């Protein structure tokens, strides 16, 4: 449908503070004030640097169509000199700094249930025949801690190469594929188990291609039980069809999520404490009133 | 005409994500009665890939008129198409031998056996011939009875090498006697809880193998007297494999001694339906006439 | 008579190897050494799992009695704290673990053939009117591929899935017992070794047949095999054929073999040619004996 | 036999290298000098960690008595505060580590086989009435790259952390030991060659591992392994024993398999790595391998 991209009014908007910036555009907090209305609302919104929009515009489009739990949905567009995207506000932010700033706190149940989210929301775009072209943990959302959302999918298509996130196929042959959103997939999982270090730290982007080859794949984090990292080893492989699919992704990341002390191994993990069902129930209604499929617990 | 509705795009919504299969995609969906309030839960499957041509494979489909085989409720037309039929939460046998593996009854399992050729064999009898059968293709409306489904779809449109019969596989001969083959297979890959056949070795090298003999391996839980059977249907000569028909006797009577037959680690612990149990899934479950379920004698 | 059983001394004999593990006795390889003689001739030894040794003797001496192609007779018996059988060694040794190693490359004409030789075997048992108690595949010995020979017979003085009901339940043991075991030994082969009554509690065993559950029919057999064994099995042990019936039958039954038997690509895998046949007798089956029978 | 086993003088043998480490002791490589002789000759030594001196004997004359192809025999000991145990030097040492060297190329065929020799001189455990109470790949050495045999039976009883992951529940729970317990042991056995050198139950604390059995989990299916041969580890891993295979049995199904490798395990490039022609496996016979051994099962 047209339906659901809003065209918005440079008039209808301003844009109070920055939020973030990304290699595409940047980000900011918005208040938008309805016509004909008294009252501000915060919104989040992104403003691209550089900028065909009549073919951008049918690319939103599409972006404002998704409809999962999982995957950030584009509410509005604004066209001007620069182009201006509009969509809901997440206060908490990447899951990238999220996870760096929570090392000492985070707990294995947590860490898990958000890959299977990833997963959730990659399959939909998978069966929706989308791909992201750009999955890493800074892309990645959180409406709250519990509920994550996936993020800034298209843009490149919208519109500076990450190749330490790369596939091989993707580093060598500029190959995008939703396997190759994988290999990017097990980056981001790696991600959250380092607790947001930066993947081939301090090696040339050059010299990338050779390593995966030579097979020196990223090294398997402390917490990470081998387990959960033959999962991640498997996503990094040559051959893109090899790679695990999505569904088998979110399957087996689930079955960890039933008994997640045992998988990764985190130190005071016991006691560190997954939310209360009194907690998770009060983020929901102030925030997540968006019905999202409950989180897995299963042991407790 | 009667058996198949043409819904309208208007009509109905694939709300949720539900499976992959080689045939199609397949969506939990809402269906909205116009002037109605209520949306109502069906499966809709969407086919990758004239209009004409599936009007009368799909009228067809539409047709059957078994408690195991599953019927398509309605077809909707357009660039792609999609298949209606009432949604089963349980969904895939496969996948419900598989996640209950580790405890199931030797009593369901000869009896979807016994549905499964019930099911079949009414193919059989209206000389519908599934071409592809396995335990991914039956899926469960309720746990004591499954239903057989996708039927037909793989003759009107990733070969299941492993499943195909030798002389399926060697001329694409396809016939009831090749549909009992598979049966065995399907038979095969509930005893093995959801195992696959043939497991991971080339579809290439597999005609060249059933040549050799070397069949699939007996499961543990199986009986010889089971196992036996799955070998009659893997004959080389067509004819020679049992019939359907044929087929739900035997299990049936299997089904009276259940322990006998199949071999399982604290069945006696594991229990099978109560008939109170049964009477509930019914009441919501399933409000359709079928078979009564054998019970040990 | 005298004649017919050797009693050695421990010292003729040495055991070298244990082949296998008898539920009566163990079974070893062992050398037998003739007196003053360089040589050591190979034979093979069971030590029973261990009365009186003159009774156990008498026994013994009636094993040695027997003379037939498809009886196995005992040379041997050493008289110690523990009872020891001698008997001359066959390489392929059971005719049970035979099929199983074989079940892929066989032919139609040897499963035949094996169940005419052990119904001839049971049926001089019979005329010398001794019961065997215990027939198994296992229990049989292939001396050669076209040969097999029955033993464990008798040992009366030392299951249940073989056993027939009658003896199950009162501890009966006739001629047409025997038949009832020799069913379950045909299926054996025709199952390829398969175990039968596999995963069933032997407390089950006694009911089943009184339900009247049989043991199931292989797919290589035709109707026409299963129902011998069928006929095996049954009641009332006077329906059950007699071992010259089942070696007519049979014998009938080897003249065609294929129509009885049917195996995946029979034709192409064959007995061997009389060429062939005359080098396995010469070099082991020296044994006078009845020749197998051809289609 | 009391000449089977020799008591040896420390003066005529020396420690020489310290190959590796073992849970019942340290095996030295060590030379060993015959009385006026100008020559030294290459053998293994094991130290214990540390039961009368003629009680241990006893054991230890078992240990040196064994004879099969498969199986692994003890030519002589030392009496000492230390107890020293020699026995013949074999260059490729364990056949777990082989196996992990080896796993960019390892042929069908041989992986089959091993499984044929391993039970084999398993059996022959069997019918001496000896339980190794401690089988694993570790304790399987290659004499040749054809043939290789089983070592460190009956090690085990003379002690007094258990290896619980080879380990029967019946061990792990009862501290029950049979053959029946043994196949289990052959079973995970077999998983570590299938698998390529696979640490069991990796990254799972030992603790929850018997109550893990119970629940039923049992060691993946190797991505190698077709599923034929995956029914045969899974029967050994069986709760009650005596339903569990039999080695003779045993023998005879791996035997079968061997004849068509290919259909029964799947290895990349398993048609350009094939068995050593006659002429390379007679070139090692002699040179290594003088005793004789039975014939290996070959596909053509
Ligand atoms: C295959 C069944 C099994 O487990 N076996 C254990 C040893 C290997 C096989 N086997 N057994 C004998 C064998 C059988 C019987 C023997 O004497 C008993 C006996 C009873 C009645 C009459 C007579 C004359 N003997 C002996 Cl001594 C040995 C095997 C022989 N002899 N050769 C190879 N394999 C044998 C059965
Ligand atoms: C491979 C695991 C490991 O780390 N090892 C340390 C050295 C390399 C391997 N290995 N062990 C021996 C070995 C084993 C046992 C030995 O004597 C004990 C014993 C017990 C039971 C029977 C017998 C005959 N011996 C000795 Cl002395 C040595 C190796 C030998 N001998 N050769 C190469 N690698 C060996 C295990
Ligand atoms: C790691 C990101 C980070 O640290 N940021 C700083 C805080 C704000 C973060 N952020 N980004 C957006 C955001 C993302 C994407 C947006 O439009 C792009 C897009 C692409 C495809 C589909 C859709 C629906 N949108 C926009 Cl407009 C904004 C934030 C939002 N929206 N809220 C809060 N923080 C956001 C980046
Ligand atoms: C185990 C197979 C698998 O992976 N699946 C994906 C998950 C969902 C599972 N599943 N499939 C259907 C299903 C099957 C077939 C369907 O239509 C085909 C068809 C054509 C003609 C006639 C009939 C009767 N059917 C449809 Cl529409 C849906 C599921 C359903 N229906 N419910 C739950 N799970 C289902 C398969």
């Amino acid at each position: 449908n047209q339906a659901l991209l809003r065209i918005l009014k440079e008039t209808e908007f301003k844009k109070i503070k920055v939020l973030g910036s990304g290699a595409f555009g940047t980000v900011y907090k918005g208040l938008w004030i309805p016509e004909g209305e008294k009252v501000k609302i915060p919104v989040a919104i992104k403003e691209l640097r550089e900028a065909a929009n009549k073919e951008i515009l049918d690319e939103a489009y599409v972006m404002a169509s998704v409809d999962n739990p999982h995957v950030c949905r584009l509410l509005g567009i604004c066209l001007t000199s620069t182009v201006q995207l509009i969509m809901q506000l997440m206060p908490f932010g990447c899951l990238l700094d999220y996870v760096r700033e929570h090392k000492d706190n985070i707990g294995s149940q947590y860490l898990l249930n958000w890959c299977v989210q990833i997963a959730k929301g990659m399959n939909y775009l998978e069966d929706r025949r989308l791909v992201h072209r750009d999955l890493a943990a800074r892309n990645v959302l959180v409406k709250t801690p519990q509920h994550v959302k996936i993020t800034d999918f298209g843009l490149a298509k919208l519109l500076k190469v990450p190749i330490k996130w790369m596939a091989l196929e993707s580093i060598l042959h500029r190959i995008y594929t939703h396997q190759s959103d994988v290999w990017s997939y097990g980056v981001t999982v790696w991600e959250l188990m380092t607790f947001g270090s930066k993947p081939y730290d301090g090696i040339p982007a050059s010299e990338i291609s050779s390593i995966l080859e030579k097979g020196e794949r990223l090294p398997q984090p402390p917490i990470c039980t081998i387990d959960v990292y033959m999962i991640m080893v498997k996503c990094w492989m040559i051959d893109a069809d090899s790679r695990p699919k999505f569904r088998e992704l979110i399957i087996e990341f689930s079955k960890m999520a039933r008994d997640p002390q045992r998988y990764l191994v985190i130190q005071g993990d016991e006691r560190m404490h997954l939310p209360s069902p009194t907690d998770s129930n009060f983020y929901r209604a102030l925030m997540d009133e968006e019905d999202m499929d409950d989180v897995v617990a299963d042991e407790y």
